[PDB]
């Protein structure tokens, strides 16, 4: 009869995976052990009480305790996946045992920066002349954007002080004109966008 229950090698797992892993890929390998011998010491790996997501991202083999890629992960979309495995031996009187895992979804540089523009119509020199916001869905270095007007024109970006947003203003002085805005990540590889306007 079935006298032990299966036990983790860890109470706890943490890991890392970044996000876009190819379907099929290796996330993490569990084990628990059973002092017991023969079906009362031959563990499966369960998580049906996982949540949704999880349970559509990840696959957990029954046999091995490997959890391997099977959806597609944006660590845009969700962050963390934290859940947890269910191990049972086969004993009639089936003995159980759980352990918690927490996987922190890796940022990729999966998303070029967004560049959203408003106009706001001699024309003194230094007068903002649109208001241009930027944002980056990405984390950290894969989201640090560097904004400049592409061209030689008499119009630059000023940032309203510490989504960042910019006064597209004047350099000197006229009396029309179209004017490039280029938008690029300080991630490896870059991304980068860019928005045309004509002046009003
Ligand atoms: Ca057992
Ligand atoms: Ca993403
Ligand atoms: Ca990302
Ligand atoms: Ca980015």
């Amino acid at each position: 009869t079935n006298d032990n229950a299966p036990k983790f090698e860890r109470p706890s797992y943490e890991a890392e995976l970044s996000e876009n892993s190819p379907i099929g890929h290796s996330v993490i390998q569990v084990k628990a052990n059973d002092s017991d011998q023969g079906a009362n010491a031959e563990i499966e790996y369960t998580f049906h009480q996982a949540p949704e997501v999880v349970r559509r991202l990840l696959r957990l083999d029954r046999n091995t305790g490997l959890i391997t890629v099977q959806g597609p992960v944006d660590r845009e979309d969700l962050s963390t996946l934290r859940f947890s495995v269910l191990a049972k031996d086969r004993g009639t009187n089936p003995k159980s045992a759980r352990a918690q895992v927490v996987v922190t979804v890796k940022d990729m540089n999966d998303n070029a920066p967004t560049i959203e523009i408003r106009g706001i119509g001699d024309v003194a020199e230094e007068t903002a002349v649109a208001l241009v916001q930027v944002s980056d869905r990405d984390e950290g270095e894969n989201a640090a954007v560097t904004c400049v007007v592409a061209g030689d024109v008499p119009f630059q970006l000023r940032q309203a002080s510490e989504k960042k947003k910019y006064f597209l203003q004047t350099t000197t002085p006229l009396d029309d004109y179209t004017i490039e805005i280029v938008a690029v990540d300080s991630g490896n590889p870059p991304l980068s966008s860019t928005n045309s306007l004509k002046v009003q």
